[PDB]
């Protein structure tokens, strides 16, 4: 089913976007953890990283190739921590696949 | 130069310190952690030597993606049924302790928010 990600592809609701191209979109995070937390999403409805087909390996790899991009022009140039959550005890909030990227602070350890 | 480097995870991926294994391809090599954060947390890291996410190659998107793909495979091969949180550290603000690209997955155990 839809979801909010879905209305933000759409552009039917507003959100900070920093990069769009075919395949994706990268939008600051509503509810931020971190002086930077943005999200990294495909524009395909992939609903949770545990039904990806082996396919979307390339897709995957473009949402982390993306966020590293614009960690850098960013400015997180001492580093960040890039998470995807699955299911109820990963914490996944929205059942759309999203590539979380966090810094501007020290992250720590465990992750959660 | 020996294929992998000289990092923990290049030695592991060579068979010269020891590791429990969970799967093995051309590509990655998943294992589990050595210091756990959760009750299953382990590791998927390429074969070919890259040292943090932030000096990967365009070409490298298929790569990356493969770790995500091997992670959910082996999470579901374990048994985690109820989820997981997949993790890449980069640089001192990350967190990141080795050099060597490495997906960490961790569950069997209620994940909280922030993630660090
Ligand atoms: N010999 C080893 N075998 C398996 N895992 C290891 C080993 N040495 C370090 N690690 C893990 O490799 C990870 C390094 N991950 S971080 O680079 O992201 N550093 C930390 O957050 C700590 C850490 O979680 C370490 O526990």
């Amino acid at each position: 089913g839809d979801t909010i990600f879905g209305k933000i592809i759409r552009k039917e609701i507003p959100a900070k976007i920093i990069f769009e191209d075919d395949r994706c979109l990268a939008f600051h995070d509503i509810s931020p953890q971190a002086p930077t937390h943005f999200l990294v999403i495909p524009k395909k409805h992939i609903s949770q990283i545990s039904v990806a087909e082996d396919d979307d390996e390339s897709l995957l790899g473009h949402l982390m190739i993306v966020g590293k991009k614009c960690a850098a022009d960013l400015g997180l140039n001492k580093g960040y921590r890039m998470v995807v959550n699955e299911g109820s005890d990963g914490g996944q909030s929205v059942y759309h696949v999203h590539l979380h990227v966090l810094g501007g602070r020290q992250m720590h350890w465990p992750p959660g």
